[PDB]
RNA sequence: UUGGCGGAAAGGCCUUGGGUGCUUGCUGGCGAAUUGCAAUGCGUGGGGAUAAAUCAUUUGUAUACGACUUAGA
């Protein structure tokens, strides 16, 4: 903060990439089902509930049905149902 | 547990009878979480008894040396 640099490391330039929403593909819409592809509910049927900033898709399974929590998933990961 | 069957490398096929579990065929409840957004998620090396082999001896229907051929608790 207040230290003065001890050695001139070269600071960056400056970068010309400014973020972007996500975009989903159209086939991920709220309330689809969703197929875990991997992790510890893999293989698992959970229903899209909300997107999250993240980059993160909140689900649910839900919880009573399968046991799966409220968790983030990546969209990647996961395959939407029709 | 009963009966038959499979010889080509059968060694497998069913199957009468009962025993004990599941049944998602149908109607419901209980728990999943925090691993936190994926890192696929089987015999020795030393002893106790002993079935058998080789050597010793002998044998000669065998013989350059191995090998082969007999018999004595």
């Amino acid at each position: 903060p207040k230290w003065y640099p001890s050695e001139d490391v070269a600071a960056l330039k400056k970068t010309r990439k400014a973020a972007r929403p996500q975009k989903l593909r159209a086939s991920l819409v709220p309330g689809t089902v969703l197929i875990l592809l991997a992790g510890r509910f893999r293989g698992k049927r959970v229903v899209y509930l909300k997107h999250l900033e993240d980059n993160t898709l909140l689900i649910s399974g839900p919880f009573k049905v399968n046991g799966v929590p409220l968790r983030r998933v990546n969209a990647r990961y996961v395959i939407a149902t029709s």
